[PDB]
């Protein structure tokens, strides 16, 4: 299966030949998805917290022709920057995850989107540790400390030199 | 037959019905668990706690989720009361399952929850919940200490 996609996938996303093909194996084989089924399978793999707000997030950045399905170019890729990327691609990687409405832009509440669907899944459960603060606090100090404009947004640039 | 889990056998019917819809082998294992878990956090790397994870729901430890351990999972997290969703927690705590969770082992989970999402210490956060829940300071942690302490 997949011919000159493999060539195709491979300078895309710096994975060998010989990767693209097992990622596509387990890709159709192994568990699996559509928005639904993958809120769903983050449920039920995932029994730590409420996944369902990150589940969301994940998916959309997955999906990023917007079909509302992941086919196997934008999972390869995705899993890319994280592994094989740049530290650059890997923060703008970040940028587009708290960039909830995607204007180039990270505001104070779209930060606390992100954090607070994160601190429901390890940071507020009985089960798993975390935090020491709140992703309310956590988001004002560390809004505070990027913003170098004060503004009330985070550019790709203030976000890239604050990490 | 399983009425020896909080669902009822009209749930479980349905639950083995998004059982093979998933992994339709009726065996999803530890290779298939650890992508599902690359998608769960794109952001970093899951491998660490994916595995231990996965070792809490195969009970049996054969390498495989067979639909018992699935569906006894799910319903302790899910449905449990709080000592049985400690308890199922206590597990993943103790890898080396000898009834205690040691001062590195604790590290190796929340380092391992760390890793996963650490782009968007390990150690001081350890030594602070430890001390709390470690009342006779044997530096090991019973599940009663991990309990308590977690309420
Ligand atoms: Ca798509
Ligand atoms: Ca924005
Ligand atoms: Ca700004
Ligand atoms: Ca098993
Ligand atoms: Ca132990
Ligand atoms: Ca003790």
């Amino acid at each position: 299966l997949k011919p000159e996609v493999v060539e195709e996938l491979t300078r895309k996303t710096y994975f060998t030949e010989k990767e693209v093909q097992q990622w596509y194996k387990g890709f159709i084989k192994d568990c699996p998805l559509d928005a639904a089924g993958f809120q769903k399978i983050y449920k039920q793999f995932f029994p730590f917290g409420d996944p369902t707000k990150f589940a969301t997030f994940v998916f959309n950045v997955f999906d990023e022709n917007k079909d509302g399905r992941i086919e196997f170019s934008e999972f390869i890729q995705a899993l890319s920057v994280t592994s094989r990327g740049t530290l650059d691609e890997k923060l703008r990687w970040a940028f587009k995850l708290y960039d909830l409405d995607n204007d180039g832009y990270i505001t104070r509440n779209e930060m606390l989107d992100i954090v607070d669907a994160i601190y429901q899944m390890v940071g507020n459960t009985v089960e798993l540790p975390e935090e020491e603060n709140t992703p309310e606090k956590r988001v004002d100090r560390i809004f505070a400390m990027m913003d170098k404009n004060a503004d009330g947004k985070l550019t790709l640039q203030e976000f890239q030199e604050g990490s």
